[PDB]
């Protein structure tokens, strides 16, 4: 029994490949898929974040749909306090990125406690701001003022993560009938599929939240409800000069987002399949189509793509996930997502560490299960119009890593660019990317297979010696992490001279 | 639009059919010619002044056919080759190494001399009786009634109704009666018989020695004359290779043994021959007589296939531009034969009569050169590369990894060349194996390694005459710039183009473990 | 134990493993799918010779109208039919034979020994057309001086001699030289020649072909779509069922091939003149591209010229000629052609037999699984029902190692679709249309069988009768025997405009 699903790897067809998947074929130790965790009251303590980091967390997400600047700043500080609790040991230190997830053009309800909305029983949507806090089973207020100009006779309104549904019967108010009932809570989200919502891509709140992200030196923004390239560019404008290096990950979570997908991709730095609202804005049975289309097209462009939301939902209450949840994580990884995400499971659930641990474990099994040879061939075909020198290095290196079954790839990188181009070509072996730039190290977490290492050492006067310094750091990192041992082979990627604008030098080195 | 060079639009096809359908006559080929060109030297090409023009036309390997000629003759030819080759040595940047190969007589069956009385040749007529004798009194008195041949033990291997073939299988006899010391035959295929013509017995187990006393002396003489390779005739099994090896011995251990496949038995036992050999020749002339002629292409394609799979050199040989012995231009089939052989994957292609005795030896050499570049571009590299990888994928060898990584990287940035620093040749050899479309400029201080490199598709050997620089860094750099200068002068690339450079990181390495993309300065 | 028909290689995953598995000890099947077209001249024109020509494998008789009179070719055509019809007593083993008129077209030619670097006077004066000399040569091109430049080259006699234009009458310097003779072909590569595409000498020959009941025209030096439409206009209403095979033999033919292919009913790679018009080292490029594009559109393609050239004087071919034939079949050519080999050679019978033997070796050595998959993909925009039925039948033939496909057809179009998808098993095509059966020899695999019985009362009875005739033909010619499996394509009801019914039927 070969490890790392290598028998399946040798197969000629996809059918064969699958018939060959073996439960007794141990994954390797390295974990290539990044894990993004929404932080909240279950996970907001220094103490729990230490454990979250140890469990697998690479990126911490701040959900700006709730909480004040004060509250979010403290959390950020808590994440950093915990991340830095490991700073003294360069061999084990894990950078941890901070992510800002914006509110965007949300429609939420008001205050009431709880109220029940029965199947068939009429309900009245109003915008009269006197009822902001006087909602019940007769009267329902939401904060979207122009709701009336955008919906038709026979339109549907979904309330509370799509659980409750309503049909608009007559016309600054709407009178609806309950189609799908439930219990109605305070400040629950509202969706209007088929309606072309005209709230700003970026509201005042958003603008203040984005500016705040700048001040807080966040590494990336998760931009909610992006519909078009112009939305992305608005977000880019607010971040401005001081924040030019923060990556904009666009959230695809409505029909228009999907329609205009190519342009959003081009304009953005990465993408998030935000399946929550997506499954409400379009039929839920269609979501997998979008997941797969998006991940595919992001792989093709070499830009990070994140599969999110409800991936291990039941784990909010139970210590073990469901069979559907297991399969969902694996398939997201087989689809080619760079990152997978936890929301409620870590923000508020009863088993936050467990959820992180489960993602870590499923990631490795599915990583080994990919059909690397065909995937490599297909990505090469897709990028074949480009003759880029760094792509050439990356492909040669990856192909080199497949042939000799290298234990890792070692990339020296300042901008991160060399590392990213290696990642996009999907080697099985982890990419240990050594960098003197802390932000690059943090942002590298967006890319499948990059294990970032911060090098704190001063630069040596001799280039070769400074280079050897950084490779040996990765050698030491790779060994403490159980990636390799003395006598294994790794691919190494460096600049020949200090002026080399990319890793133009590849080597097969034995691990010392 | 822009029409891409080197059939690069056809290179991007997803199917073999679309690749065919994208082939473009207006897609100009590159200047590098990757297919090694082997020329049989003879009266047509022996002079020093003609050999120089053979080199300028593209000859990489001069072949000495030991079925004819004394040692005094071949030593003069080999001298002439080296005189011609060294006339160019004054320009290290332009000088082209030239390999010397010894093609052995082997277990050949030949007829005698036609008698003086009568016509120059005889007419063997369909339905007429011809007797075959071993009586040495007729060895120079052959005619229509009585034919002498040199296989003394012929009577022990043929039967009544056996077929004896004569003169490149143009003339066939059927054995009608068997005598102890003679055969009575009937002519099935008529024709005009000259002297010392080739005889084949396809349905017979010929007991002649794989390596005869003549071959032995011929081999030893090969060793004393510092030939780079041996083309061993009529190799039937592995033990035939081991015998040639034994004879070449310790002194000739770096001499490459190319096994010539030309009988059914050599095709049946090909694998054990390949393992034992340094390379193979599809020696089609005899093969097309021993097995049915309509079956030769199957064997040719199987062999070229299996040597590609194994990383061993293969040569397509025989009658490729045959008509150019008397005509300035080839036929349309001949043009196709050269191209399809290159497409098959042949590392080298060869010329026999076309350079040995022909009227147009320079024009023959030039034509192979021009076809080879057309077909080299017309190959389906992306699919060739994928399929060679799959067949070798049980190997995790480090040099193959470097080789695969370098070729892949050359496909992606469309490198103008791969530079390879090598002493034994192994590093270059393994790159060649994986079939980049760019040329492989191999730099070596080992002169023999340079000459042997012609056996491998794409390797453009370059002799480094400079002393070993003290710092390993400067010694590597020196050998890169040489390849840079060679490349530029030869028109393979210019400033601003990109090459893939393969080097050793430290002196100790036993293979190129360093790959770079580097701009030409 | 070795599987027949290269079936071990048929099972390879990659192109390389397919090559590596090719087995000389793997026996080919009896049937031969690549059509043999044979140029008929003084060596082959007699009835007795022609009978053996048909016996050895000739399917198409080609008359070359570059030479000879209407009276001469009429005698040749007359002898072809006599030979052919001498077999008509046995409708089982009778082999239909097709007659092709190959047009002179826009030739240039000399009148009635040249040293390298010697000056030669080219003139158009009709006072020299019978006394051509060392220093004065006459040709029949009038516009020549308007289409050639200083420095441009002119080639004489199958491109053997080269002469560079030095001054405008034309004075030239010989480059390559040899023995010069009577009425020798002239080529002007890369100079746009403006001779009529279909001359008066052509329009007379084409009309002759209609009257002479020929099945296909091979239209020489086809440059563009217009040119095919001209040959099509000339053939007129009476000659509408005659197929037009356009001959690709100059740079523009290749340049504009696509519009030509759409306009033509088939294509010949006319290699001789092509290897004179473009660098000869490029010919294989144009050959493979062309065959591929024809394969794709499912229009017949003939590979032609010099395939067995040395057999003009020798009983056995060179290895380069062997190789050429097999690679032509592996390329995908529907038909292969002999010229000088059968027209004037010393061994026209042996040349036919070697094309036959070479064909069957190479036909088995095709990589059918990959070829089918690649044809389907390229034709995937088409949803045509006959194509659907064809593809399903070929697929079914592959899966059960079926001994043959039996196709019933009047237009031939159903059989043409089957052939196009390249089964390894032969296609027995039964037709009451004598001209359909003759034109079928243009398509890979199609073994046309003439039905001479009248249309039966019951539609089902008429189908069984035709299918049983196809079984009888197959069994007599050793394609299959009792218990073998065949794919059988028929129409369900009389009015079906194609074979909509497919069966796996046992051979009785
Ligand atoms: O460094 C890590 O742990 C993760 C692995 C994939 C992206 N970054
Ligand atoms: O260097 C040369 O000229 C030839 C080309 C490939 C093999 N050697
Ligand atoms: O019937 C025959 O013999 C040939 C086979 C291919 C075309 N016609
Ligand atoms: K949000
Ligand atoms: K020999
Ligand atoms: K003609
Ligand atoms: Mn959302
Ligand atoms: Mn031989
Ligand atoms: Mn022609
Ligand atoms: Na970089
Ligand atoms: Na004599
Ligand atoms: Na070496
Ligand atoms: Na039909």
């Amino acid at each position: 029994i070969q490890t790392q699903q290598l028998h399946a790897a040798m197969a000629d067809t996809f059918l064969e490949h699958k018939c060959r998947l073996d439960i007794d074929s141990a994954p390797i130790t390295a974990r290539n898929t990044g894990i993004i965790c929404t932080i909240g009251p279950a996970s907001r303590s220094v103490e729990t974040l230490k454990e979250m980091i140890k469990s697998g967390m690479n990126v911490a997400r701040m959900n700006f749909s709730h909480g004040t600047h004060e509250y979010h700043a403290e959390t950020i500080k808590n994440v950093r306090t915990a991340t830095e609790s490991f700073a003294s040991d360069p061999i084990l230190y894990r950078p941890v990125a901070v992510a800002l997830d914006t509110k965007g053009p949300e429609i939420r309800t008001g205050l009431i406690a709880e109220v029940e909305l029965k199947k068939g029983a009429t309900l009245k949507i109003t915008l009269d701001n006197a009822y902001m806090e006087k909602c019940d089973e007769n009267i329902l207020w939401l904060d979207y003022k122009n709701i009336c100009k955008v919906v038709d006779v026979g339109s549907k309104v979904y309330v509370d993560d799509g659980l409750i549904s309503l049909q608009v019967k007559q016309k600054d108010f709407l009178v609806t009938e309950v189609e799908n009932g439930g219990f109605l809570g305070s400040k629950k989200g509202v969706n209007l599929p088929g309606a072309a919502v005209d709230l700003p891509a970026v509201s005042e709140k958003d603008i203040q939240d984005l500016k705040f992200g700048v001040e807080q030196d966040v590494d990336m923004v998760f931009a909610s409800f992006i519909r078009k390239a112009a939305d992305v560019h608005e977000v880019r404008k607010i971040l401005g000069e001081k924040g030019k290096n923060i990556k904009i990950i666009s959230k695809i979570e409505n029909h228009e987002g999907v329609r205009r997908f190519d342009e959003i991709l081009e304009a953005s730095d990465g993408i998030m399949v935000a399946r929550g609202d997506l499954g409400i804005e379009i039929p839920a049975e269609k979501v997998f189509l979008a997941q797969k289309m998006i991940i595919g097209r992001c792989n093709r462009a070499g830009k990070p793509v994140i599969c999110a939301t409800q991936m291990l939902e039941s784990m909010i209450k139970k210590p073990r996930p469901t069979r559907a949840e297991g399969s969902d994580v694996a398939n997201a990884v087989l689809d080619g997502a760079d990152c997978i995400m936890l929301s409620g499971e870590t923000a508020k659930g009863d088993y936050p560490l467990e959820a992180v641990r489960m993602q870590h474990l499923i990631a490795r099994e599915a990583e080994a299960a990919m059909f690397h040879r065909k995937l490599f061939e297909e990505l090469a075909r897709a990028s074949s119009q480009s003759t880029d020198l760094m792509e050439a290095m990356a492909m040669g290196s990856v192909e080199a890593s497949y042939k000799c079954l290298a234990a890792a790839l070692i990339v020296l990188t300042e901008s991160g660019r060399s590392a990213h181009q290696v990642a996009r070509y999907r080697p099985r072996a982890p990419i240990i990317a050594v960098t003197r730039n802390h932000q690059t190290a943090r942002q590298a977490h967006l890319y499948r297979g990059i294990f970032p290492v911060v090098c704190k050492d001063p630069v040596q006067e001799a280039w070769a010696e400074d280079v050897d310094l950084r490779v040996n750091l990765a050698m030491n990192v790779g060994k403490a992490r159980g990636f390799f041992k003395k006598g294994d082979v790794v691919i190494v990627l460096t600049g020949w001279r200090p002026g080399s604008g990319f890793t133009n030098t590849m080597r097969v080195v034995p691990v010392p």
